[PDB]
């Protein structure tokens, strides 16, 4: 390990730490900058409890939650609580809490032939990498299965005893869209958050849940819950979306319709010029209010009630509008959250988060370093660059215990299982092969969250 420097208060926290420097890039090509960076060695007040993969074992339950403490009231069901410090928890069918550590996109997308040699058929991958994730303090796998990916690890967990946890990932809006025969608004797939200005779309949310697209979820202990989009832009950088549904061309078109209304309704003309980031923002709040409750109706309405929903994946500007924060706090299970762009997570903002959504946590569903040490192009994706597989560690070091800080916080997922072929997004290289030095540190964290948590919280 590095040395560290003088004891020093981590901002927005009582908790002192020894920072560390680690560089990291915004893109593989451009200059590092040095960044001071809390690592678990050099927590003050805090020394690592659990030290081994059979220590962790053997304080959690079959879906990682934590088996020896609190434990709250079983509905056989995942589900949201909240303890009387005011944190809140995922509880598992059991009534344990359960600290989300999840894994992105696991799917047999990397080299077929590396994955031969592995893998000696699609159950032994789910079970190989159930075994293999536990032992890092890893239990779900969360987006991006795809219908192979979604069915393998579904199959693996109705016959297994250990159970690999799964938040499979939807496109509700296009599927809407395709369901009814029509174009996204303004040909721009970037304005399809108007279609929930549809005609049927509350309608149509309704339908989806109760056909065969969740057939093999509905009632199915071992689902974590759903994403029901990735990442809507809900105005992005250089492009309000307010001012955008106003210069549609097509002023028949609802999502027009909706934005002159609201225009009018707050006694401003329909026009460009009356827009401002507060109405923007406003706006996008009743967008999100419109398709988050749609979503959550639809589940209260359907076959299964107890389906929790987990959000839409917000990212960019979108996670930052209150507006939007609150619509999906009054009707997500969880919020979920992919956070880019940022070496710490900003404690303000999550506090911000706790207050607007009413109490409801969120849940990081996306976040990562690349290592440069692999020398792959490494240009894709909003992930920093860090020089080696090592300092990937202190980084999900860095971040993971930021977040653990956080009493809204409900866990993360880190993106993602593997490697691209061109690019270190990945726990595994495009051959299946685990950055190790990577999993040790996030073992170190994965294995501990329970009683860091008691550390943070005492």
């Amino acid at each position: 390990l590095p040395v560290p420097g003088p004891a020093e208060t981590y901002p927005n926290s009582t908790k002192q730490y020894q920072p560390i420097i680690v560089e990291y890039a915004e893109k593989p090509d451009k200059a590092f900058i040095e960044a001071k960076t809390r690592i678990l060695p050099y927590l003050v007040g805090y020394e690592q409890q659990t030290k081994t993969q059979d220590e962790y074992l053997q304080s959690v339950n079959k879906y990682g939650s934590y088996a020896k403490g609190q434990k709250f009231k079983a509905t056989g069901r995942f589900r949201v609580e909240k303890n009387s410090n005011g944190r809140s928890w995922i509880v598992d069918p059991e009534g344990y809490p359960y600290y989300v550590r999840g894994i992105a996109s696991f799917r047999m997308d990397g080299n077929s032939s590396a994955f031969g040699k592995l893998y000696s058929s699609v159950d032994d991958w789910v079970a190989k990498s159930q075994k293999q994730f536990s032992e890092i303090g890893f239990h779900s796998v969360c987006a991006f299965g795809k219908e192979e990916g979604d069915k393998a690890v579904n199959d693996y967990n109705k016959s297994a005893s250990s159970p690999l946890t799964q938040a499979p990932s939807f496109s509700f809006l296009a599927e809407f869209k395709n369901s009814k025969g029509i174009s996204y608004p303004g040909q721009n797939v970037n304005l399809k958050i108007g279609l929930v200005f549809y005609d049927g779309w509350d309608e149509w949310c309704k339908e989806y849940l109760n056909s065969d697209a969740f057939g093999m979820f509905r009632n199915n202990p071992d689902v974590l819950g759903f994403f029901s989009d990735n990442e809507i832009d809900f105005s992005t950088w250089g492009n309000r979306l307010l001012d955008r549904f106003l210069k549609i061309s097509n002023k028949q078109d609802p999502a027009y319709i909706a934005a002159a209304k609201f225009m009018t309704d707050k006694d401003k003309s329909a026009n460009v010029s009356d827009v401002t980031d507060e109405l923007n923002n406003e706006f996008a709040g009743i967008c999100a209010e419109k398709y988050y409750s749609a979503i959550k109706n639809a589940v209260k309405a359907s076959k299964d009630p107890e389906l929790l929903y987990l959000g839409s994946r917000l990212h960019s500007l979108p996670k930052y509008n209150s507006y939007i924060i609150k619509a999906a706090g009054k009707y997500c299970d969880v919020i979920s959250i992919n956070y880019y762009s940022k070496w710490s997570p900003e404690k303000g903002y999550m506090d911000g988060w706790k207050n607007q959504a009413g109490g409801t946590p969120f849940m990081v569903t996306e976040f990562y370093t690349k290592g440069e040490d692999t020398k792959l192009d490494n240009s894709s994706g909003a992930g920093f660059v860090v020089r080696d597989q090592q300092n990937r560690g202190f980084a999900y070091q860095h971040f993971t215990l930021g977040l653990l800080e956080a009493k809204n916080c409900v866990g993360w997922v880190f993106f993602k299982y593997l490697d691209d072929e061109d690019c270190n997004k990945g726990m595994l290289d495009y051959n299946y092969k685990p950055y190790t030095s990577l999993t040790k540190y996030m073992s170190d964290i994965n294995w501990n969250v329970y009683n860091l948590i008691d550390y943070f919280d005492k």
